């Protein structure tokens, strides 16, 4: 009996749940190695050919796109492709879309009213922010924040914001850390994805805290995507290219969004009704291409200690 290997950069709950509904679904054994997407993608490269790795799931696109760069991505079936639209899967249709998400502020409201927020990411940097905000710098999403930044504003300014960063917010190693940190009274509030609140709301029941939107094109109202691909140097090439198709499908979907409040790559599906909804979002106009491997931003992330 086949055995696929998935390597997972996602939440260990939703590769387990995505794994756990194929392998009912088709009688395939699915084997996950758990890791970062950066740990996972450098792991990939370096085992080259005796990688055991059949598929790769990851939370960001940087690493798929790093990954499909060197030639390590099976060309996905036309049949997968078609299932997103193609601002969501990779410029070669190696890598694939399977959900987004987004950026918010969330913010305690006894602490600070909802009037009283910054109006922009961009504001943060201002002095008069000092102390009252979370970020975790050393995340892949925070990363994807600063590409935009950059790209949207410039290095110049995406520096100065950063360095503003850097002398005045609050600097967690941990999104749900700086999640509970802003549901506890400890933080006024903290730049995070969205679907950290929903998970906390999930096993406390009600929150305090809130999610503010920035809307407007504004950089922290980035959306960013999940993908997955199928490694060239997969020994089960039809198994591997199943899988990624049923990541796609309406039962691979639910699964995956039954772990994750996000937004689903199926062209056709709504979100979570809880969810903001996706056409509400008014996102700046960045693609994961646009993005790239973020390899400037990590250089300025670099340069300004963080």
């Amino acid at each position: 009996p086949v055995t696929l290997t998935l390597y997972n950069g996602q939440h260990a709950a939703t590769g387990i749940a995505i794994a756990k509904a194929f392998q009912d679904k088709t009688g395939i054994q699915v084997k996950i190695r758990k890791g970062g997407d950066g740990q996972l993608a450098s792991q990939i490269t370096e085992e080259g050919a005796r990688s055991p790795a059949d598929v790769l799931y990851t939370e960001e696109s940087p690493p798929l796109i790093r990954l499909a760069s060197a030639g390590l991505l099976a060309k996905l079936e036309p049949e997968t492709l078609a299932l997103v639209e193609p601002e969501h899967a990779g410029g070669n249709g190696d890598w694939i879309g399977i959900t987004a998400r987004t950026r918010v502020l969330a913010y305690n409201p006894k602490k600070i009213d909802e009037k009283d927020l910054p109006k922009s990411l961009m504001d943060l940097s201002d002095p008069s922010w000092s102390g009252r905000f979370g970020f975790v710098p050393t995340s892949g999403a925070f990363l994807e924040q600063v590409a935009a930044v950059i790209k949207l504003k410039g290095q110049e300014e995406a520096e100065d914001w950063l360095t503003g960063l850097k002398a005045f917010g609050s600097i967690y190693t941990n999104n749900v850390t700086a999640m509970k940190a802003v549901e506890n009274g400890e933080v006024d509030m903290a730049l995070i994805n969205n679907y950290y609140w929903y998970t906390l709301k999930k096993e406390k029941g009600e929150l305090n805290s809130r999610l503010h939107y920035f809307g407007n094109q504004d950089p922290g109202a980035l959306v960013t995507v999940s993908g997955a691909a199928v490694l060239k140097s997969s020994k089960h090439p039809r198994e591997a290219q199943q899988f990624v198709a049923f990541m796609l499908s309406e039962e691979g979907q639910k699964a995956i969004l039954s772990q994750s409040a996000e937004y689903p790559m199926r062209k056709g599906m709504q979100a979570d009704p809880a969810l903001k909804p996706f056409a509400e979002l008014d996102p700046p106009k960045l693609t994961p291409a646009d993005l790239g491997e973020a390899s400037e931003a990590l250089s300025l992330e670099r340069d300004v200690g963080l």
